[PDB]
């Protein structure tokens, strides 16, 4: 589900 | 909403005007190259020999041609070395390099600038020198990589780091897993760019402000997975890459505790889902993968990037706990006679500088005496856009007391001989030297120490 930046 | 980092976002190393983002490569998966501990030529309880020997060599990092690579003891990067606190140690460097190098014990309190092995120790190719110290200072994970000036970053990118374990009596006795290559891994985060037949090229990839390419090494390994035979393991991180931050989290989140930093355990561990860390930064963590199951192939991230996966093999149950306090820090008490020290860090690319000035061998820039804590105030001066610059300086470990003022990070209450400072920021370290001598501090982006980002204190007994 989460991707960073 | 927030950055799940502690650093100022808008400084991020992505923000930058040439920032090369790291690609997944399409190299195979392979086990991560686990570096062998060095064996002592001899070892007594009281004395222990070693024999580090800078070589060139090639390693097979890509399908196709080798890479003509540099290291310790071994084609690329280094045997790890083992140091007790308390034992007398005796090294032999050899250089069988076509170029003249230095061997740098990045955090270890060893007189300077000979031992140090900074810019005035430098050994020639074919020749040998003869050190020898004894480590009195707290169980951490150091390291070694070469130092001359400049050319740090060109030899450092060639291949010459390697991990350095100190031991002592107080972490051998904690409930910590440390079966070596088992339990207990070094994660030397570096990046590469490869070019024609897989070779590596420093120079058409120079960059005053900071050399990245878009492969990420792990040990020398592209594509790593670390088979995991246990519950818990224990990572050593190390920042050995040139300039890139890495921001270290799982796929999905899965937590980890931070019980070491550059200089010793921290007081207290310290729950962590994310963790970032600046050029030379050590962070030592644990992570528990009791809620996988055999098959599991678990990835350590940076940003979007794998990195490192994780393949869950059985492991019998692990039940012990960490207790609350890891680690008594003793801070000294500041000297009152000495005044505030304050260090300003300047300009970008090019133009990098401390106090207004460019290194230079023959000079000194400061003084402190020994055994003597003082507060130093080093500041960020970069506008906005700025960089987060980590501050090193040789021959001690430092404690962090404020950041603009407020709290430390949660994981800066332990000795460190890095810190990054953010854009416009001041952080107040405490400072002690125990040894005599030439002392070097610098910004650990190594693009900025080879471009004059550097100062040396004398140190003197009073
Ligand atoms: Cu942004
Ligand atoms: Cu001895
Ligand atoms: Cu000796
Ligand atoms: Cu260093
Ligand atoms: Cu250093
Ligand atoms: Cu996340
Ligand atoms: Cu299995
Ligand atoms: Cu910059
Ligand atoms: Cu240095
Ligand atoms: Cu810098």
């Amino acid at each position: 589900s989460h991707h960073h930046h």
